[PDB]
């Protein structure tokens, strides 16, 4: 079995797409193994860059193809180099920018947390072993965090394991285990923008919707309630045109429904006050829910976190 | 005839575009046939990766070109390998990401169901036969489904058939039948998001439009109806800016039209009560349709499913 | 002159862009001509796929380059093959996906009709002739049409002509005519969606805008007219954010202006009745145009189709 | 010095991007120079297409690289050919589609005018001369213009000049002048759509804002003015979501501000009439600016063109 | 150590993406070093363009790979040339268009300032030195500035430094320092558009919201306040659909929140005047904050700049 040591440098993780569950990763990847010795031009180790690499492979040099399992399409590999040491060591260095996939749950959208994973396996060789993996996610941790969109929880955690592919050929008696490197980086979303510019104005509108009971006339309460209904629809539009569309209901999507229900229940209550015989307007209801309707919403919001 | 066995691994099916009738498919494709034996370097089977594959073809190696029929443009092939066995067997392994096309009907948009198909044929050889097809759609079935946007109904169905191309040359006496592998995967759309954040608020607004009859004055009924008219237009905007545009009317598109008619019919009814001579306001109409107008909408909605 | 027979198979025509006047075309293209006989490996005809074609050209094989005239950028060619017959025949088969250009007039947007054209010429040879062109647009005609966005009027029309390039060199005495194949496919847009989800609600809003005259007070008429003005502006937004933006006025764009004018003309009339001395409200005007204003709009709409 | 004659055929100029100052150009480019004679296979001139061109260069053929200066990234070259004449002439013909950059001023947006420029220089040779440039902009001038988005003013003007690159090496005594071909095509924007569907409804809304003074009550004037404020914001939204966003203020952007100012000045005037002691409502102001406020806007609009 | 002199020509810096912290850079890059002399064909220096460069490398020519550190994906290299002087000098000239990354803080959005940086290092050689760097950012400084979106503060500053990569192999005793060229260009955003078309109308809306206290009736004050609430939501939509979305709160985003608070505080004050026993309307409050509410906002705005 061949021993191959990898080193993955993460320069930047950006372009997080919660819908397609994808994220771009820019950086370098280095792999080193020890093979049969070689005569270098001059004793010092040789450097073979980019196009010259394939010429060495055509002459018989062994360079294994390592595939990112969870990658989304072939990544954009920049400069690539081979450092051939005379004692048999071979160091492959390559700059890459690629999009990777991992399951993402963002139902608690403003305060959700995800993990970015990378998975590396040899494409064709099972008789070759990844000896140790060292990541270098030296992006900042306490430089810009309150300003940045994501908060990395800490240095990445690595994991080398063996995967048993069952569905294979009929000629392998026992060789169906491959070496997989699985790196994981925990992260939490910065809720600053989504609190100040979305949850706060929603509360202001939802709270202002309860001030309909402080109007004197019954005719005044129903017509202004229709205007409040339009205002929630207007905010539901703004909150959906700017926020990323998603195939499931988020925390914010629920608050929008909550504002819809608050107003629709008000219209029923206003028409209700029917309730009394001979045209009495049940003024003890308008004044009671004048403060209870704000409280009933606050009581329902706490059971949302049950 | 040459016997070729295929195996298609589906990692992920994403990027479903109901408009262009396309969807992305990521995974691997393997093909195996037995040819003339060969002397390997060492007795064990050889592995030829990526750029080294074309060199063997230039020396005369036969590798048939397999084309995805329903593909949309040349797919993005990742790592490719040839495993040459000495006893004549040849295994072609390739990672691919490609966009495929199939007809999609989504008139019942929140509750529609589609199937994703793959169709594989040899590009130039009719005297060569695809012996058996095995798909490996080992994406989850009971892990994340309520959270996911699509619900796969179950393991994919395979189908090998023969296609008769009529319009061909004049030199083939009888050889105009090609072997087609047809994989089909059934799936149903997750209606959770589209119900809670779209159909539900639509019902609330449509219902609240009927509360115009609980107003006392005739002047009150017409002006608030214009506000209701504006409210439906505002919701038709939000529901069309976030939902995928389509060249036909969906279930939701029909509900939007229904809300328009409900309000316009109300404006006609409010003006109608006108009907009575000497300025009578036909108060038995306002109170009758106060509950009947909600019921007439429910009766028409049931005949929509006729 | 060399005789070259073409055959173009159209799988799918999608991605119609009325703005840039482009449309994607996926399918295969076949060309056959008879050249000097050849010794095949075995008597039967040879098949040369993909990378191996250029090797034969480097050894002197004549393969003419055929250019799509109206193409927009180099198309995406899939699998390509050469079928070399021993008696001299050569069959070139290639799968392609390309974007093509043709002038498009869509002023009658919901009910417009266009034609998709392809234009094929030899790139460098005028002393070579395209003998006959056969298209195979075997997309459905009676399968899905009401569900589909476009209605193909029928099988495509072919056309081989000669183009006289005047501005050329000074060494050709008379050879400046090239063979052009021009394929044309007629099509009509499916107006189902654009009628139900756009033209219909506009009429409802425009008609409901005429219900302002059934209000009793003069103060009531002006304020609801401003709400109607906002409603048309709101609909003008929705109709332009979802429909494709265009550099000219369509049928729908004219109706939008018509709703603007209807309301603006109403505001002038309401203020007019302012006209009468001593504060008379000209009640014979409000009631007359109560029905005439709908009719004047219908009368003006008929002269639009003049 | 080597004499090189160019000929540039412009099929279509589309995709004008006023923001990035870019525009797409599709067409052909031909270049001809006379070199050392050559032995052709057969006496007639040879045609070398696409991949075969590099083989002749590897054997020593001189083909100079001509670079588009104002290009934005490497263009998409279609088919390329070399016509080698035996008397030394060489004709290079290539189809290309590329994006070019040029400064664009569009402050008078609906009625602005621009020019599309091309600049061609040899990439490495200063001891080689571009003898004459002939453009073939045979796009229509009198076919479709009112229907088309841009109006080409007339046939393109050519211009060959010399550029003095100062910052160079230290080994060139005086050879720092290169030959530049500069083609310029004038064009004016079709204001039909932007007049009918934007400037016209803006005037309708702005004018209708002045009808607030024809209301009788002071309470009526302020509340409807707030509705007018919402209508302008709604139109400012519609006019900015469909029109191309720009980093400077256009003619339409100024009218939007003008509508904002008209309404805000009205709100100040309505509150003003606060001005009079003992609660007098200054009815001579409401009626004066009832027509003067429309006139003051018309007077301010004329000084905008000062 | 090899001495390498660079020269970087910047034609244009466009496509600034404050979200992804990226910006496109088009221009040329030149590098010159002196190596072992060579026999040129003729005494004068040779010019090797594009495809012919790799042929010289296959014959043993040393061309070091220089990588842009902060680049985002492989850049688009246009024409590339090698000027081989007989005395050993080698001049590499290449046209490039690439997107570069640098941290961007835009919290003071209309009046923020950024710097565009480029970072160049040899990819594999540490025993090679960049001797001096000369940038040529000869974009205008006094031509178009008020018209342009960004204001370049002045000529770029160069900086050659040494980077100590710690995490390296175990065979380098001390050679882990590479030569880095760091170019920096300061720039300030043109606030003309964002002031006239956004901050100005926002103040107009925010100020007009304070005119609610000049209404006479209490019922009038609350309902028009809801219309103002809808107007701010409408403007928050318009300002967020056109301005670039960002993961943090800007200057404009704070003003939007300020308008939200101004109105919600008004709704509380109107209901407050509850405050007085027996139904007194506290008219000394409505008139006091009639001017104080405008002043309290201005006082809060100054402490925003604290």
């Amino acid at each position: 079995p061949v021993d191959v040591s990898v080193s993955i440098f993460i320069n930047k993780i950006y372009g997080v797409n919660t819908l397609e569950q994808t994220y771009k990763v820019d950086g370098y990847i280095v792999a080193q193994w020890t093979g049969k010795p070689r005569k270098t031009p001059g004793d010092k180790p040789l450097i073979v860059e980019n196009t010259q690499i394939e010429r060495w492979i055509n002459n018989g040099l062994w360079v294994p193809a390592l595939e990112f399992i969870n990658v989304v399409g072939s990544p954009d590999t920049g400069n690539k180099r081979l450092m051939l040491f005379p004692d048999g060591r071979v160091i492959y260095n390559a700059r890459f920018l690629g999009s990777f996939s991992n399951d993402m749950d963002a139902r608690l959208f403003p305060f959700d947390r995800q993990q970015f994973v990378l998975e590396l396996e040899p494409f064709s060789y099972n008789n070759q072993q990844l000896r140790f993996s060292d990541i270098q996610v030296y992006t900042e941790n306490i430089d810009n965090e309150e300003i940045d969109e994501w908060w990395i929880r800490g240095k990445a955690s690595t994991h080398i394991s063996d995967i048993r592919y069952d569905h294979l050929s009929s000629v392998q008696p026992n060789q169906n285990e491959f070496s997989r490197i699985t790196v994981r980086i925990d992260a939490v979303r910065n809720p600053s923008y989504y609190l100040w510019s979305f949850i706060l104005p929603l509360g202001l509108i939802i709270a202002a919707s309860w001030s309909v009971f402080w109007l004197e006339s019954f005719s005044e309460r129903l017509q202004t309630s229709f205007t409040l209904m339009l205002t929630v629809v207007a905010y539901a539009f703004y909150t959906s045109n700017i926020l990323p569309r998603l195939p499931y209901t988020t925390v914010i999507d629920q608050m929008i429904i909550a504002g819809y229900g608050s107003i629709f229940a008000a219209i029923l209550l206003i028409i209700f006050a029917h309730r009394q015989a001979n045209g009495v307007e049940d003024d003890l209801l308008i004044q009671r829910c004048r403060l209870a309707f704000p409280l009933g919403f606050l009581a329902i919001g706490c059971v949302l976190v049950i």
